[PDB]
């Protein structure tokens, strides 16, 4: 028996011995090793409540990431209102790991099986598990990279589709490569090569299903309209550089003759303005040689434009900024009670 309930989580991960990357060094002091022997345990004919927007692990996760980050990639100024501070900035190894979430003694966390759960109601497939899968925490905005994907049809996530102000997680089901380079010896542009026929045919598929929530209406993309850049533009960080890419020709709806590889313009970025909280954070010029990310597309952030009830179309526009979006499409199978 148990009911909903919130604790204190602790995290694990299988993190390496004398490794300087960053995530490795985090999870040395502040996780346990993984589960040697995990095994989940199912509940028969039991059918739980879950809701993905409302789940006290994803504050859980950010403030550990914000941890993370905030121990490990030290921004040489950090104008954070007012006086200012040039601490440390040595350029650093950035390669994000899993991370698991784990309950402690007294509670357990139940996990959605359901192939088709799109993140709140019911699920009829329950198990329970004592660690969540190892989760990557990759920070981005438009664009969710490096994550898991929809096991059976592509998935709109939102805490109320009706809503034109609560964001849209889109879960893929295809991955779709983007692999992104600064070339050795302009030293801040970069560029992102895509196939743009499997972007297209993702694309596609994405209107079909965002059709079949808005009783068919046209369903329009575009880029976003207004704001500062890092949500304008498809940020990221490659090897502790901090990428923004313009993804104008990802959110064109012409697609002919257009099939290619799609190549964004990209710019590493010094000054940037921070995820954990408001401020600023201006970081030293790029290293050298070849900067290189090839990462999985797995998921879109979606914000629907407002005011067009009475019109016969639908706006969508690449969201993001509010890394906890990118923490719920992971986390959103998991919930945690407690053992009464
Ligand atoms: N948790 C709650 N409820 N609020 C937190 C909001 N608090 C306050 C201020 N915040 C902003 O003001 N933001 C707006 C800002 C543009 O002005 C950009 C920010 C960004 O996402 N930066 C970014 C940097 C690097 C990479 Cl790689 C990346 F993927 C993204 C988001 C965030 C946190
Ligand atoms: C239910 O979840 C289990 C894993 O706990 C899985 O093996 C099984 O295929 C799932 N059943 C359905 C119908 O999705
Ligand atoms: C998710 O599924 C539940 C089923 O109970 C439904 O009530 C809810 O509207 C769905 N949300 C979306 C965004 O499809
Ligand atoms: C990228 O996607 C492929 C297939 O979709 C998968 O096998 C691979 O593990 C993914 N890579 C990462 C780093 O997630
Ligand atoms: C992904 O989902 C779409 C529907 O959203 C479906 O048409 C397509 O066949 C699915 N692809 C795979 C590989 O399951
Ligand atoms: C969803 O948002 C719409 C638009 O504001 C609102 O009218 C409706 O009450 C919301 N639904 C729920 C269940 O809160
Ligand atoms: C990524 O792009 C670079 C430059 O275009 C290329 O040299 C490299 O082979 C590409 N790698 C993959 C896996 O596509
Ligand atoms: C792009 O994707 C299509 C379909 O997924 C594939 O057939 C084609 O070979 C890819 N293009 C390149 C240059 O790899
Ligand atoms: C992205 O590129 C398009 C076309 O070159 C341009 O109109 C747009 O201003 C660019 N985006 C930003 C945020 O500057
Ligand atoms: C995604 O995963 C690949 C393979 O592990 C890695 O090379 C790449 O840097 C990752 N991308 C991001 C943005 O972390």
């Amino acid at each position: 028996v148990w009911k909903d309930a919130d604790t204190t989580l602790f995290c694990a991960s299988d993190a390496k011995a004398y490794e300087t990357e960053v995530h490795n060094v985090w999870a040395t002091h502040a996780c346990v090793p993984t589960d040697p022997n995990p095994q989940e345990i199912h509940l028969e004919n039991v059918t739980e409540n879950f809701n993905m927007w409302k789940n006290n692990m994803v504050e859980q996760m950010h403030e550990d990431i914000i941890s993370l980050w905030d121990q490990s990639l030290q921004p040489c100024v950090k104008l954070t209102g007012g006086s200012v501070i040039k601490q440390a900035c040595p350029k650093i190894s950035f390669d994000p790991i899993p991370i698991h979430y784990c309950t402690p003694a007294g509670y357990v966390i139940l996990k959605c099986n359901d192939k088709n759960f799109n993140g709140t109601g019911p699920c009829k497939n329950v198990s329970s598990v004592q660690c969540t899968h190892g989760i990557k925490p990759v920070v981005s905005t438009q664009l969710l990279l490096n994550g898991s994907l929809a096991e059976e049809e592509i998935i709109i996530r939102s805490e109320n589709l009706t809503n034109n102000a609560k964001t849209i997680i889109v879960h893929l089901n295809k991955s779709v490569e983007i692999n992104c380079t600064r070339p050795s010896n302009d030293i801040r542009k970069a560029y992102c090569e895509i196939n743009g026929t499997k972007w297209n045919k993702v694309l596609k598929q994405v209107t079909e299903k965002l059709k079949e929530h808005f009783n068919n209406k046209t369903i329009i993309f575009q880029p976003p309209s207004g704001g500062d850049l890092e949500i304008t533009m498809h940020s990221f960080n490659c090897r502790g550089e901090f990428f923004y890419c313009n993804t104008t020709q990802l959110f064109n709806n012409t697609c002919k003759g257009c099939n290619g590889t799609i190549t964004l313009p990209c710019k590493i970025k010094q000054i940037i303005n921070m995820w954990q909280g408001t401020g600023q954070a201006m970081y030293a010029p790029p290293i050298d040689g070849k900067i290189n990310c090839v990462s999985n597309i797995t998921g879109i952030l979606l914000t629907r434009d407002g005011g067009a009830n009475n019109t016969s179309n639908e706006t969508f526009r690449p969201g993001g900024g509010d890394m906890r979006d990118n923490w719920r499409s992971e986390l959103y199978k998991y919930k945690v009670v407690q053992i009464e």
